[PDB]
């Protein structure tokens, strides 16, 4: 007689949406690209290397996903705009942007090399502006879009030797609020996704350091490293209609680290 | 099967103060995601009849009667429910009240009433349920916060104190209970048309101010809170702990 | 040519410090008196408060006392109104009285929950409301609410205390929202870790101290005199455009993982 | 008593460098710090402006010198700081004040304006803090005060890139604390609300903005620049020796309220 229905849960589906993930040739970006595709999105692989991005997109199509690619260095403003505009003209609309590309360089701030400072600013901060601006012109024209900026625990709490990275991630957290202030009126939700400590290549030296890992497990209420699949749920949520009234916020996925001494 | 990340099959959610308002909306949303739900009201006939209407709509639904402000009464009702109906795996601490006046004019009875419902009540129900969640080694606790967990508005300083308290109490639940497989998080709504906010909805000047103050340019609609609640109740948020997620159309991110 | 520095002087101002019979409150009372304030010692014990005020006077300070339990709303209001009329205006309020009770939240006794709420949260409301009525009417006043690291970051076994201190941090913003228009600056002062009787169990535990020193960028416990500068600043004209804020004095603890 | 209490805040025997102190908040803070007893160093990109101001402070009875550099030029800053330390002496207090503002909706924002903001407001803080901190760390004491903004916390339309720079500076401040508190450095932020300087000329001249601001601010008014001196002296003095990694907002209540 009765029929159980699922309206509030169905709003998590991404069917009919296209997501571009910057730096999705490997790492968290590739993990999130697959998670968003599984949730129904067409995806766009981004890498600086054309052959790599095109081949990865083809492997997604072999698995039945809708996938394409867009080649650019996020730090190159004009190059990014040309690639985004060409993709919109030839392929179609980008409805979700995940600003994932990023790098890490560790040293005490008094010894930090200026070239390392500059490289971090170009990728982690200039890059987020370059791709968001280029995509947002098209989202504004359509009156809807999602922008998800990958942040960090260092958007809130500092650690020794990574002061420049923390500067870039505090910048992205505020740039996210600024995207909301300028674009919420056009139906765009711009939010931050801040992972805690995840076992990945960016952090391999930390994972392999027994002293650091012992400290991290005591420091984190959850008592462990995160694993990258644990970010997919948050990314899907922020990309979906289920979060249409979430805007300007940064969601920390860190096992409780930022909530505790 | 990507939606499976967010499904609540086999879990039961209790929503305090779910006879009307946001609590009723969240109960429906969690049930649609697959949870069995528990209606809470201080009036047994109202709670039980609402649960019956959920069951008529194909949802698994029961009820539990208590005033969240009464510590021993809550514990007795939660323990009785756990023994007679079954495990509560998700707790939404939603019951709350509002009383507005400049702080220099605030009546101590109103101060006390806000503290009892919005702050004691979160402790009373969370402690009673968490004893059982700890024994099972898993649970979700979602505490309903507010914009006033972060930004103050004139005439609601005592409410803001309760919602700042609940935001920190949420971090404290994580600190004590993450080791037992419990994730405790806050969900802070912006502005929604419920009876809590009747005076604001009916004030054209306030509504005009709110639409300019909110980047999204409008009031929220209560169903826009279900996604965040389902996320924080599901395995999709198992590595989210001690956080408060604001669902406010951008209000707290902007001047 | 010292204008900007004379903005820290408190001459001509009177400061009430709740719970100033011992601990941080007594330290802050002395610090404010040294900066020129007349001070009011508060304790629940009439003889203790009277003795402390007399000894401050013996050292050349202007001091009086006002006896009340911060948790008792009517008793606080009566004592504040009586003092305002008999002795004179209170221009600075330091809401310092507070308690701590530690236990895992699932075992927390409701009597201990209630005690923490009554002192740490009701108490701040009770004294702030009573004093602010007078300050608002005069058009000037400073309210300084003593917060904690637990206004922002939790620690196991002190979730109820954290609730009270998160409440006080937001109540501070609400005081600003209602009262800044009347010339009141209401701000929070959040100490990090200090060796008072509040924290005796922590001071006495070398493993806790080892954790704290490694957790704190400054690498040490604070010393209670290191709180006086912040209190004088927030009590003085030097902070007339600071409002609704909570200043953490914690050696960097809350800024770091 | 009074000597003991004011002693907390006195800056006698200390030297403060204020970047971009040719005008605006930086010049006001330079005067406030000198009034509290500090020897001061005026910084401007133009030698004749910095030299003239430093002489004017000396004519008024203050100890004052000048150091010319563009905060955005890493190697130039390093050479200028090291030369000042070698020839004149220790810099004990650094106020990273130099900054600019460029306003446009983000989708129309010019890359040249984005880059200008990053170079001054973010690179510049790194460039001068690194150069000075090397000396402070070696001595085992120092104060760094980074000028932030309401936009270190709350966004406003048309200034998203500036907000990015000020969120960056707020976190960089925490990073300075994490790396250098162990060496006796206190690094903190001072975030002004709204003040009538040339930075904000377009806002002062916009009656609708001013109307909005006075309603938005619990204090109900613009700040006056002298209201920032107290916070700067506090963060430069012994009174703040256990304050580290924090950003103090001086904004009349703005960031605390809806
Ligand atoms: N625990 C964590 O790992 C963690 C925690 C918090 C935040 N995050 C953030 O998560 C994001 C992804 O990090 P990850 O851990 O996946 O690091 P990763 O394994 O090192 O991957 C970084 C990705 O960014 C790409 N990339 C770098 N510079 C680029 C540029 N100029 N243009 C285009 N793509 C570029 C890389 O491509 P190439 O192969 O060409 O190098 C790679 O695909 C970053 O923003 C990082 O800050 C990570
Ligand atoms: N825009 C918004 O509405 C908004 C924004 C931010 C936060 N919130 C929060 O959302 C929650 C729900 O509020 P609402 O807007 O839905 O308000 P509402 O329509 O007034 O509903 C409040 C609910 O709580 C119940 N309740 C009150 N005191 C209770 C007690 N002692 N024991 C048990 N139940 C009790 C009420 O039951 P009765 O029918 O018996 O009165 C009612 O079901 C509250 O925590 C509120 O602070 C709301
Ligand atoms: N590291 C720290 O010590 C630390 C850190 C952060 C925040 N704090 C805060 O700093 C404040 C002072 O704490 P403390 O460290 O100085 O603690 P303490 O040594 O235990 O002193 C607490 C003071 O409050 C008084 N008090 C307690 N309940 C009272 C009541 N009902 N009415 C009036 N006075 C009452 C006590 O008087 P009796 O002698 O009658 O008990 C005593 O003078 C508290 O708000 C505390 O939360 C302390
Ligand atoms: N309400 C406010 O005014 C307000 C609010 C919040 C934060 N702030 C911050 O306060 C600081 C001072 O701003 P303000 O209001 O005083 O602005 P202002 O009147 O425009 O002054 C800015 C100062 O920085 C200097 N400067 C700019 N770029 C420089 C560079 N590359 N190298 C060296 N000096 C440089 C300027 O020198 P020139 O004379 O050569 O241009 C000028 O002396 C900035 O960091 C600003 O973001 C201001």
């Amino acid at each position: 007689h009765h029929h159980h229905m699922t309206h509030a849960l169905d709003r998590f589906r991404l069917d009919g949406r296209r997501a571009l993930i910057t730096g999705s040739g490997r790492g968290i970006g590739l993990t999130l690209a697959r998670g968003l595709a599984e949730a129904g999105a067409a995806i766009v692989i981004n890498d600086r290397n054309e052959e790599k991005a095109a081949t990865l997109a083809r492997r997604f199509r072999d698995e039945g996903f809708a996938a394409d690619h867009a080649v650019f260095d996020v730090a190159e403003h004009a190059q990014v705009r040309a690639a985004i505009d060409e993709f919109e003209a030839r392929v179609g609309a980008i409805d979700i942007l995940v600003n994932n590309a990023g790098i890490q360089r560790r040293a005490p701030l008094d010894a930090f090399e200026p070239d390392d400072w500059h490289a971090l600013m170009r990728v982690n901060l200039d890059g987020v502006f370059n791709v968001a601006q280029a995509v947002a012109r098209h989202m504004i024209a359509r009156g809807h879009g999602k922008i998800i900026n990958i942040c960090s625990v260092q958007s809130e709490l500092a650690r020794p030797t990574i002061a420049p990275y923390a500067a870039t991630k505090g910048a992205v957290r505020m740039l996210t609020k600024g995207m909301c202030a300028d674009w919420a009126r056009y139906g765009i939700q711009a939010n931050g996704l801040a992972p805690g400590y995840f076992e990945t290549e960016l952090n391999r030296a930390l994972v392999d350091d027994a002293a650091f890992s012992d400290w991290l497990c005591k420091r984190t209420p959850a008592g462990r490293w995160g694993q990258v699949d644990e970010l997919c749920g948050a990314a899907i949520f922020l990309a979906s209609a289920a979060s249409d009234f979430v805007n300007g916020q940064t969601l920390f996925v860190d096992g409780g680290l930022t909530s505790a001494v």
